[PDB]
């Protein structure tokens, strides 16, 4: 159908949508520095298993979201992946492994919740601390861009689909104004972002950290953003 | 809760907050570059009569909040000041100029109103011009602290009713960081905010620009945050 939107989503509320076959987005949205902003990550059919792509943003958002999977898929979730170290996409996997589910992340984003002091998914993603480094994970590919929005952040893309999951190193078309930036690197974000194109330039769907999917123009999109923001006076 | 948040209001909608007898705040909310902000004003009544406190931020917005006056209060609205030049303050006035509203703002607010291309409210407010400055203007009182979040921002004053509407020059407790600050004087931005402690020692009520309304704590508050972004926190 049409994509959930915040003023859709109460927070502590998760939507899911079905992107194609096998492959969800979830919605969930939370308050953050006097706004309220709305965040996606991704689910990915594992045969009979559930991948979880990044946490609903919260231990609440993040019960909420295994409850609704329950509702509306009803298989279990297996294994999740964090995207980057922020609590958007870590917050929460104490819930998913209290849940039973293996958490992880790679050891770059591990180390940098721990500085952080955000949760710490358990399980390490080794191959994929140099730019451009893809590890199969199951149903999916995990990517590593190089620096953008953070220096660890990944995007996972899911091949039976043609379904890039960009995470907050890509900004829906909506956004014309860089977001968060304090942990960025805003002189590579571009040549990162030139690297996904180039790895799935045969991508459909582009999933971004947070708002409205779309195609490949996001990455564009993103860059002109970042890069106006680096020219800011 | 019980003060509204952008969760209960769909964009469109008004809600009207009663602070003290004859006194509300109106709420309403818009999207900015993917997320959705609330945004408060203020109705005093004074006698018959409703004196209105800043647009709700657009045309549509600004139709919806004459609307529920007449629906919830049922006094005319025939006065409204703009707190400043920005859109979430004058973005509107044309609407309530065809409503039969007389529409005010200080020379200054009015001239860099129509240098942004925004609406232009018809009466010039004198007798404001320099920091420290009041003047009464029915039930409230009109200050001028100095530059803050603008160079024209002014504050309002309900004596009867010890409310202190600080328009965006004050935050809400929730905001930790600047917000747009492009056409702030952060230099002076915390001796406007003790301009303000300093004439309205008493206020019990004090009503930030956007979000939550408290106490006076909200002017400290609101220095310690733009204090740290001089210093590039
Ligand atoms: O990804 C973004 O750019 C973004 C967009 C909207 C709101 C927040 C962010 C954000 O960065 C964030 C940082 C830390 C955190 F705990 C949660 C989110
Ligand atoms: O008052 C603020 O700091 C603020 C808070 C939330 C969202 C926007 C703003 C804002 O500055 C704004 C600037 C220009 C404009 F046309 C409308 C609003
Ligand atoms: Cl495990
Ligand atoms: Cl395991
Ligand atoms: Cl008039
Ligand atoms: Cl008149
Ligand atoms: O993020
Ligand atoms: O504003
Ligand atoms: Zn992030
Ligand atoms: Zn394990
Ligand atoms: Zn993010
Ligand atoms: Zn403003
Ligand atoms: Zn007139
Ligand atoms: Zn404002």
């Amino acid at each position: 159908g049409e994509y959930p939107t915040v003023s859709e989503i109460p927070v502590g509320e998760v939507r899911l949508y079905q992107i194609a076959d096998g492959v969800w987005s979830h919605i969930a949205t939370q308050s953050f520095d006097g706004a309220v902003y709305p965040s996606n990550g991704l689910i990915v059919r594992d045969g009979d298993e559930l991948l979880l792509i990044d946490t609903a943003w919260g231990a609440k958002n993040t019960a909420a979201l295994l409850a609704e999977i329950e509702k509306q898929i009803g298989l279990p979730v297996t294994r999740a992946v964090s995207t980057h170290f922020h609590d958007d996409r870590v917050g929460g996997v104490d819930v998913l492994r209290a849940a039973g589910v293996a958490t992880y992340a790679s050891p770059s984003t591990r180390r940098l919740a721990e500085v952080e002091g955000n949760e710490i998914p358990t399980h390490s993603l080794e191959g994929l601390s140099s730019s451009g480094d893809a590890v199969r994970f199951g149903p999916v590919e995990l990517f590593y861009p190089g620096a953008a929005h953070s220096t660890d952040n990944l995007v996972v893309y899911v091949p039976s689909a043609s379904v890039l999951y960009g995470g907050c190193a890509i900004y829906e078309l909506s956004r014309t104004s860089a977001g968060n930036v304090a942990d960025a690197d805003l002189a590579e974000w571009p040549t990162s972002i030139e690297r996904i194109q180039q790895h799935y330039p045969e991508a459909q769907f582009v999933i971004p950290g947070h708002g409205l999917p779309g195609g490949l123009d996001l990455l564009k999109h993103t860059t002109n953003v970042v890069k106006a923001h680096t020219n800011r006076s």
